[PDB]
């Protein structure tokens, strides 16, 4: 999906409920910012690719990282240790494949 495989119906931790939510904002050098609602185990790839498709840019041309770590296809807010309304850093190249 990005670096490895990633698929829906991902297994959660178990105790974490649905009565909890977290929002995240993705920002890019293009001054673009998007605030989305996610849960603990939301694949951020879906958010990022949604922005990529919306902006019409290839996912291999752009890169999403937080605290110097790339947001992998299976990376989540719980996994990366983020908070609500936090910010993810994104850069986009103009050419790729």
């Amino acid at each position: 999906m990005s670096d490895q495989e990633a698929k829906p119906s991902t297994e959660d931790l178990g105790d974490k409920k649905e009565g909890e939510y977290i929002k995240l904002k993705v920002i890019g050098q293009d001054s673009s910012e998007i605030h989305f609602k996610v849960k603990m185990t939301t694949h951020l790839k879906k958010l990022k690719e949604s922005y990529c498709q919306r902006q019409g840019v290839p996912m291999n041309s752009l890169r999403f990282l937080f605290e110097g770590q790339r947001i992998a296809d299976n990376h989540t807010p719980k996994e990366l240790g983020m908070e609500e309304e936090d910010v993810i850093e994104v850069y986009q190249e103009q050419t790729g494949g």
